[PDB]
């Protein structure tokens, strides 16, 4: 039964065939449980460790590597020798990286925590129900409650289900519906039915929501809905039904996996199509098996030299590093893949109160009527200084400090601001500053009366903690607070019934002090007060009031106006039903307008600036606020979202206006809007969908499970640090300070970080190019392998990893924020860039094989056989080219490999310097620009040597220390890699910039 709030308490009992005095019967319980199921949100997929481990092998590149370990394993088995201490190293090393890879992946999952499982935090274990099979109340597990159950809740209880309140046993019932919104301000529930069947939760004043808490009172009610049919349950379904796509980088990286694979295969087929000459060879003779071991040997190397094995670690270390860096700037990112996303943010939808504004209220002005006399009318406008909650400030008329007590209208004005208020003050000695107790807008009033002191009461004597509520405590003693009629959006005001203090046997003298939004309150006034006198409200004097109100809340003041009035002749205390809020507007009528107070909720000092950075960065800003349309726009012009004098007729909507627009038109309104005022529950989410249909990377703020759906949908869900824990777990980032600027600062941090990733990404991949050139080269030239898997891996994970990581510290461009949001579609490498790395590739691959050949030829230590070409044979089954000589295993000399490897390592350290800037020369941007890079190179070289002398290692890799001549050769063949790219960059700068 979903519409319970709109039905009568009787209808809800009838509907379920249950008696309030006895409850459900064991039969009914059985059937109700059978039909609606247990009261609890469904479980999450029990992702088993085993399945989780298997997932660590879903990727295509890992399969290849796994496959490669397989061929490696067999090769290191179907081989004939004795060196079993350096034969299985390769296969075992591959398997071992896949293990750490799988091990790491599973570590994440165990620590990761989704928002749906966060919602189960709000469901209580037990509930208290009344069921026929017993007399007294009985407590059962909340999962056993069912729709129709008669339940019982009391102060402190966590509501077990969505409940239609039948009877309030205590004086009044109060609920903390905080988890839905965040504003712990308890609200008063009733039992009368709410008419509108489509009323949003905030107005279902006769309902209790599963997950909320009783702040005060005791109540009996009937269960309307349970499980996923409750409010939070329907919020759990929206979230679950929401799939968050892969980040631009993740998609672009996954696409790379496909191509890289399609290349690794084509290069293998390519190595085949080249030796097709073997078909034309006599079947007899030649070790066929030695022909297959040859291919599979290169297949392994080919694949291992194609995969950027260390890319994942480098990306992570960079993202992890940047994140701590963002956290120092108040941005707490929960998702590493988000850091990249944040950079492409094209639209930021932010709540105003507390994020764009400080949510530190303060009354700045107030006006009462000076005099009425026919068509002539004059008001008395005042100003108040001080903007803290502290009672320090002053009132001034035309800047001249006046004294409140000298004006009667201000005496009463103050009486209303004090008596018609549920908030107070308190001096926090610990912090040394006065803090608010209750609501912001109301404490602003408690503070106001203190600076006003309409009774010139001696307060300067009083301490500090005592000074807090001095003038208030005074006004209170003057009036007894019989009771108070709560605020409700229908009427938009609240009142308090007060009687005099010094009264024994009297039946006259009572008063009602009304407070609320101007339009409604003023429309119910037939009287305007002029000091102590009272005169009728007339057409003109009403314009003046409304006129000013409009000037204060719409003008450069952007003030929230509150009208204050009192009902002189309030209906008799007995003729009033304090049970039907529906009767409150009636009870608050035929009032007398006293005055108005305009309060300000100030823009964070850093917002004005931050909004400009966005404009520079092509990032749109949409303010979502609760202010009426007029003041919403006013505040927009004030912070820079709107031009002070520009048209916005079609860029600011109220939830109402928006709803009326037909689907097609809303989608439109969202592409050009910057202001949404009085937004409905389903709007942040609908605003996010529309924004995505235009491919906008969207950021959306929020808190409370209310916003969790929108948070989850938006690409960058942003939660307040002070927000609920569900809003947090449902978001990409959390604002430690709740400040809008923290968002912008983080978006700029994401642009810096993504630029630096493009660098180490291209660096590493480009490096794999030279490797596949080397391997493919050595093959299509029948040369002795220049480099081997065990080695290639060390370079891709260690040698190249250190530089790649240091590249993330590359200093950011000054124009980082003066350029528009990066397009999600923008490819990493393309066009000229491809040619560049393709060339840089060729050279690196050529240079490695050549460094090997140089030793095998124009070198001493090795055969001086120039143009001898080992291409010819490698079986030595004839030993023709070397008649006189019993030697053929020099083809495996450790020197040639060592020459090529030192070339790779040294060339790549030089390429780490060519990566300091995409197109700027080393002349313009020096190497020392990034000190971390230098350090990394020294470290990587020290490691290279490390494997060259520490015995266990030089054998594992099959290397031998180089001669100063040989090393001096590596430098000669490496160093030129710089001029090469320097030449390529030059071309890019001078013949492409258009
Ligand atoms: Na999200």
């Amino acid at each position: 039964m979903e519409a319970a709030h709109s039905k009568s308490t009787e209808e809800c009992l009838a509907y379920f065939g249950v008696s309030e005095t006895t409850g459900l019967t064991p039969d009914q319980v059985k059937r109700h449980l059978e039909k609606y199921g247990h009261n609890e949100l469904p479980a999450e997929e029990g992702k088993s460790l085993w399945e989780l481990v298997i997932e660590q092998f879903e990727d295509l590149l890992v399969r290849i590597l796994l496959l490669a370990a397989c061929i490696s394993f067999v090769l290191a088995w179907f081989e004939e020798g004795e060196e079993t201490i350096t034969a299985f190293v390769e296969p075992f090393v591959i398997l071992l990286i896949l293990i750490a890879n799988a091990i790491v992946g599973v570590w994440q999952e165990r620590n990761a925590e989704n928002a749906i499982e966060a919602l189960k935090e709000y469901e209580p274990e037990m509930g208290k129900v009344y069921r026929a099979d017993r007399k007294s109340v009985q407590r059962i597990k909340a999962r056993d409650i069912v729709p129709g159950d008669i339940v019982e809740v009391a102060v402190g209880d966590k509501v077990p289900a969505d409940i239609r309140i039948l009877s309030i046993k205590s004086t009044t019932l109060r609920v903390d519906q905080s988890i839905l919104t965040g504003e712990s301000v308890s609200v008063i529930k009733h039992t009368e039915p709410v008419p509108d069947p489509r009323a949003v939760n905030q107005d279902k004043k006769n309902m209790l929501f599963s997950g909320t808490n009783i702040a005060a009172g005791k109540a009996l009610g009937i269960v309307a809905t349970t499980g996923v049919s409750t409010e939070i349950g329907k919020i759990r379904d929206q979230m679950a039904a929401t799939e968050q796509d892969k980040t631009p980088l993740q998609q672009k990286l996954d696409e790379f996996g496909e191509q890289l694979s399609k290349v690794i295969s084509l290069i293998c087929v390519a190595v085949w199509l080249i030796n097709i000459g073997h078909f034309n060879d006599p079947v007899h003779g030649g070790s066929w098996i030695r022909g297959a071991i040859y291919y599979f040997k290169i297949a392994v190397a080919l694949a291992v030299a194609a995969i950027p094995e260390g890319l994942p670690a480098v990306i992570t270390t960079c993202l992890a590093l940047g994140t701590r860096r963002m956290a120092k700037k108040n941005a707490i990112v929960r998702s590493l893949p988000s850091v990249e996303t944040l950079g492409c943010t094209s639209v930021i939808c932010s709540d105003k109160t507390g994020t764009l504004t400080t949510n530190q209220m303060s009354v700045c002005k107030m006006f009462i009527i000076d005099k009425v006399d026919g068509d002539f009318c004059s008001l008395n406008e005042f100003s108040i200084t001080g903007s803290t909650y502290a009672p320090e400030g002053e009132v001034l008329k035309n800047d001249k400090p006046i004294r409140s007590g000298q004006f009667d209208g201000l005496v009463e004005l103050a009486t209303i601001c004090a008596l018609c208020n549920d908030s107070s003050l308190d001096f926090n000695e610990t912090k040394g500053v006065y803090e608010k107790v209750g609501e912001a807008t109301e404490t602003a009033l408690t503070t106001l009366v203190e600076k006003m002191n309409v009774f010139n009461t001696e307060v300067r004597n009083l301490s500090k903690v005592e000074r807090a509520n001095a003038c208030n405590s005074v006004i209170r003693q003057l009036m007894k607070k019989e009771f108070t009629l709560e605020f409700s959006r229908d009427r938009k005001s609240m009142s308090v019934y007060c009687s005099p203090a010094k009264s024994s046997r009297a039946a006259v003298g009572n008063k009602m002090f009304v407070k609320g939004a101007p339009e409604g309150v003023i429309d119910r006034c037939n009287y305007v007060r002029v000091g102590t006198t009272r005169v009728p409200m007339t057409g003109p004097v009403k314009e003046k009031i409304l006129s000013v109100i409009k000037e204060w809340g719409t003008g450069r003041d952007t003030l929230r106006c509150l009208a204050l009035a009192t009902r002189d002749t309030p209906p008799k205390r007995e003729e009033m039903v304090l049970d039907d809020s529906s009767r409150f507007m009636e009870y608050e009528t035929d009032l007398t307008f006293v005055g108005v107070v305009g309060m300000l909720d100030p823009p964070r000092k850093e917002v004005m600036g931050s909004i400009q950075l966005c404009r520079d960065a092509g990032i749109r800003v949409i303010m979502i606020t609760g202010d009426n349309k007029g003041t919403a726009i006013a505040i927009c012009r004030r912070i820079g979202i709107f031009g002070e004098n520009e048209e916005v007729a079609d860029r600011a909507y109220t939830g109402r206006e928006f709803d009326d627009l037909p689907l097609a038109e809303q989608r439109e309104a969202c592409r050009r809007a910057c202001c949404f005022a009085r937004v409905e529950p389903s709007h942040k989410s609908k605003i996010v969908e529309y924004l995505q249909s235009y491919d906008e990377i969207t950021a959306m703020t929020g808190d409370g499970v209310n916003d969790a759906p929108a948070l989850k949908k938006a690409e960058i869900g942003i939660a307040m640090g002070s927000g609920t824990a569900v809003a947090k777990t449902a978001s990409e980032m959390v604002l430690a300070d709740d400040n809008f600027s923290t968002i912008v600062a983080a978006v700029e941090e994401g642009r810096a970080i993504y630029n630096n990733m493009k660098q180490f990404i291209r660096y590493l991949i480009s490096s794999n190019v030279g490797e596949v050139v080397c391997i493919f080269l050595t093959a299509a030239l029948g040369l002795p392998e220049a480099l081997i898997p065990v080695q290639l891996l060390w370079v891709n994970l260690v040698t190249d990893g250190l530089p790649a990581t240091a590249l993330g510290f590359n200093p950011p461009d000054l124009d980082i924020m003066d350029r528009p949001p990066r397009s999600p579609k923008e490819p990493l490498i393309s066009g000229w860039l491809f040619f560049r790395y393709m060339a840089i590739g060729g050279y690196v691959g050529a240079a490695t094989v050549g460094a090997a050949a140089w030793w095998f030829m124009y070198a001493e230590d090795g055969p001086g056989v120039t143009y001898h070409q080992l291409t010819h044979f490698m079986q030595c089954t004839e030993d023709h080219p070397h008649f006189e000589g019993l030697d053929c295993e020099i083809f495996e000399a450790p020197e040639p490999m060592t020459m090529a490897l030192s070339v790779l390592v040294t060339i790549e350290m030089c390429n780490a310097l060519n990566s300091l800037s995409e197109n700027q020369s080393l002349m313009r941007m020096p190497p020392w620009v990034n000190i971390w890079l230098l350090g990394s190179i020294c470290l990587s070289m020290s490691l290279h040597f490390l494997i060259l002398y520490v015995d266990p290692l030089p054998m594992i890799f099959k290397l031998k220390a180089l001669d100063l001549t040989q090393w001096l050769m590596v430098l000669k063949i490496s160093l030129p890699v710089i001029g090469l790219d320097e030449i390529l960059k030059f071309i890019a700068r001078n013949y492409l910039e258009g």
